[PDB]
C-alpha cells in the first residue's frame, strides 16, 4: 500500500501517467474507441488481446509486466439513468477488486461514462462520488486524470472538501 493513501487530480494525457498501472475507459468489445481508450491503445496497444468484457466490470491484460485495467462504463444514450447508474457503480466497485488484486501502490484513472459515453450530460460529481464509493477502502494512490480547465478545478475542489 501507500504509506498515506492520496487522491490528486492531474490534467494531462493519461498515457504520459507515473503511476503503477492504469485504467481504460474500455468498450465492451476491446475496440481502439476514441478519446482516453485510443490514447490507451497507442501506448499499449498488446493490452487489448482479450480485452473484451461486459459493461460494468473491468478485465486487466498486462503490456509487458504494466497491467491495462479495461474498465466499461455504461454509454447513457442506451442506459436509462437508474440502469447507467448502477452500472457506472459496479464498473468502479469491479476497478478496486483489480488494484488491490494486482498490489499496486499508485493508479491512473479517468472518469468514467463522463466523455462520449455521458449521453450529452455533465456527470462529474456522479462519475467521481462512484469512483470515491469504490477506492475509498483501498490503500493505493489515486490519480485522477482530466482534460478539461474547469473539471481539474472542480475535481480538485471535492478532494480537498474531504481532507
Ligand atoms: C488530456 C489528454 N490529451 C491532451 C490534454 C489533456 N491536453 C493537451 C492536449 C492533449
Ligand atoms: C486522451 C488521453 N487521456 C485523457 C483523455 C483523452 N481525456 C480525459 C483525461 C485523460
Ligand atoms: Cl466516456
Amino acid at each position: 500500500g501507500a504509506m498515506a493513501p492520496s487522491y490528486r487530480v492531474k490534467r494531462m494525457d493519461i498515457a504520459k501517467n507515473d503511476e503503477e498501472c492504469v485504467v481504460n475507459a474500455a468498450n465492451p468489445r476491446g475496440l481502439p474507441g476514441d478519446g482516453v481508450c485510443k490514447a490507451v491503445y497507442k501506448k499499449w496497444p498488446e493490452s487489448f488481446k482479450n480485452s473484451a468484457t461486459p459493461v460494468g466490470t473491468a478485465k486487466t491484460v498486462m503490456c509487458g509486466t504494466y497491467p491495462v485495467i479495461h474498465a466499461v462504463g455504461p454509454n447513457f444514450s442506451n442506459y436509462t439513468e437508474s440502469e447507467g447508474d448502477r452500472e457506472l457503480a459496479a464498473a468502479y466497485r469491479e476497478v478496486a477488486k483489480e488494484v488491490t488484486r494486482l498490489g499496486v501502490n499508485s493508479v491512473a484513472i479517468p472518469l468514467l461514462s463522463t466523455g462520449v459515453y455521458s449521453g450529452g450530460k455533465d456527470r462529474l460529481t456522479q462519475s467521481l462520488n462512484h469512483l470515491f464509493t469504490a477506492m475509498d477502502s483501498t490503500d493505493a494512490d489515486v490519480v485522477i486524470y482530466c482534460r478539461d480547465k474547469e473539471w481539474e478545478k472542480k475535481i480538485s475542489e471535492a478532494i480537498q472538501m474531504r481532507t
